[PDB]
């Protein structure tokens, strides 16, 4: 594997987003999962559609801007055949009711995806070295929500109570990092982004490793 890995470099991250008083997360990193797969198999990066999900692929345990799980999100993406652009059905960090038009509407599509296996950062950053991963961690602590700059060390606990996307690693000064993709707009973090340690082991830092996946699209 790589030593350094930046999806960013090579124009398959599309510009910082935020989520607003809205607790879609788990949407908005099924999306960057899917953009990131998406310019990495096929060549063109389009920015797609948060409110889909949030207005149409409710589950039992997906419910709009009360919380979700990506692996729902990549499923309704799957089950309908694919996921509309940001410009067509723009985010309104609002529940709302599913659009039919708009859900027809199908400009990117997956095959199907896949959990890492839990509590390994090793098959985690496996993934990564290919394509951006949807995981979830421990953001509810004063560090991890102050965040500006550096690489975060914590403290913070392991519960999975926010969804972001991981879009590289690397290590600085043998400090070794994820490069995380937030959705709560530019004004957070390294301009959105937070780099978090890596190899630490077990559920790794502020859980990240416990619940990560990604969606698959088979051809290069």
């Amino acid at each position: 594997l790589p030593d350094y890995v930046d999806w960013r470099s090579s124009g398959a991250v599309v510009d910082i987003k935020d989520q607003g008083q809205c607790g879609s997360c788990w949407a908005f990193s099924t999306i960057a999962a899917v953009e990131g797969i998406n310019k990495i198999a096929t060549g063109d990066l389009i920015s797609l559609s948060e409110q889909e999900l949030v207005d149409c692929g409710r589950t039992q345990n997906t419910r709009g801007c009360d919380g979700g799980f990506m692996t729902d999100g990549f499923q309704f993406i799957i089950n309908n055949g694919g996921i509309n652009t940001e410009a067509n059905y723009p985010y309104t960090a609002e529940e709302g009711q599913c659009n039919l038009d708009l859900q027809q509407e199908k400009y990117v599509s997956i095959d199907t995806y896949e959990n890492v296996p839990y509590n390994n950062e090793w098959a985690l950053q496996t993934a990564v070295a290919y394509q951006p991963v949807s995981v979830a961690l421990e953001a509810a602590g004063y560090n991890f929500q102050h965040y500006s700059s550096g690489i975060f060390t914590g403290p913070c606990g392991t519960a999975v109570d926010h969804a972001v996307t991981i879009v590289g690693y690397g290590t600085e000064g043998g400090i070794d990092y994820w490069i995380v993709k937030n959705s709560w707009g530019t004004t957070w973090g390294e301009e959105g982004y937070m780099r978090i340690q890596r190899n630490v082991g077990g559920v790794g830092q502020c859980g990240i490793a416990k619940k990560a996946s990604y969606p698959v699209k088979y051809y290069n």
